[PDB]
């Protein structure tokens, strides 16, 4: 439980102290990426800047482990998360709140929270997941072709470029899991491993405010490595980081962030995925993000040439 015991470590909060200088903010080496392998109108269309100005680490023991800090276009955060917390968890994807509450009490989330935050408890601050394209049977620990919902446009252009980068243009958009943080939420030990294609790579974006993450080998017995995910980060766990045990022992708060500081621009591109949000929405994501972190994880299910078999 060497894990668990830097979990418990960690999780005694410690802010500025020893502990937030044991982390690795952005051993450490530069990961070359390609700056070929996208172009800067389909990274403006998705909101991220030129990969020529993208920075990239690897750490010794753990090859493959991409860690990108924010490469997104100032001002793109904003969309992105709005798209999390507004359109990706009513009816047609799934997320928790599905279980013991009706469509239609969660189909007035956005509205009534809206409600909430101009009178001055909501749903909003009770979401914990959301799952896109192939929904993840928690119970089950399965995928099935029989649940199913379409993956998010713009959402998979973003991965299939950051894939594309990173050294995989072969990556379709399969499976997705929104994680959404309180300030207290954790995300547990354990390895990514639900998937039929491992050599796909796992993709994840961090926003909301800063966490810790960690980084241990197959085995949960190799002790972690810790390190910072700040707003727009990006992890791409490929190779040997995919059987890797990871978790997130905090949401560090505000000792929201400059990211989110920095707005949209009114000009965006004609085919830009990136779209516009009224005030309102970032608003409520403002706030609810002053409170607490996202996570978006991206994930290929099935190999090109594979399927779901029959038995
Ligand atoms: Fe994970």
């Amino acid at each position: 439980d060497a894990f668990r015991k830097l979990f418990r470590f960690y999780r005694q909060s410690r802010p500025g102290t020893a502990d937030l200088g044991a982390v690795i903010d952005f051993q450490v080496v530069r990961f070359p990426l390609n700056v070929s392998s996208v172009t800067e109108r389909d990274a403006e269309r998705v909101g991220l800047e030129p990969v020529s100005k993208w920075r990239a680490y690897g750490l010794e023991g753990y090859p493959g482990f991409i860690f990108i800090p924010n490469p997104f276009l100032p001002g793109c955060q904003r969309h992105w998360v709005k798209q999390c917390l507004k359109l990706y968890s009513q009816k047609p994807n799934v997320c928790n709140l599905d279980k013991h509450m009706t469509k239609e009490e969660t189909q007035g989330l956005w509205e009534q929270s809206k409600e909430v935050l101009r009178s001055k408890r909501s749903l909003l601050e009770r979401l914990r997941w959301v799952t896109l394209g192939y929904h993840y049977n928690w119970d089950s620990k399965k995928y099935s072709a029989d649940h199913y919902t379409p993956f998010p446009s713009d959402l998979a252009f973003l991965s299939e470029q950051v894939a594309t980068a990173c050294g995989f243009q072969g990556f379709q958009a399969e499976a997705g899991i929104l994680n959404y943080y309180r300030l207290d939420s954790t995300l547990g030990i354990h390895v990514d491993r639900s998937e039929l294609d491992h050599s796909k790579p796992l993709l994840s974006f961090s926003f909301g405010q800063s966490a810790i993450f960690l980084l241990g080998g197959l085995k949960r017995d190799e002790a972690p490595t810790a390190m910072f995910m700040h707003s727009g980060d990006i992890m791409v766990m490929s190779g040997f980081s995919r059987l890797l045990n990871h978790a997130v022992p905090r949401v560090l708060p505000h000792p929201l962030p400059h990211c989110l500081e920095t707005p949209l621009p009114a000009v965006l591109p004609s085919n830009s995925l990136v779209e516009p949000c009224s005030v309102e929405d970032w608003q409520v994501c403002a706030t609810y993000l002053r409170t607490a972190r996202v996570n978006m994880t991206v994930r290929q299910v099935l190999a090109t040439g594979q399927d779901f078999p029959l038995e």
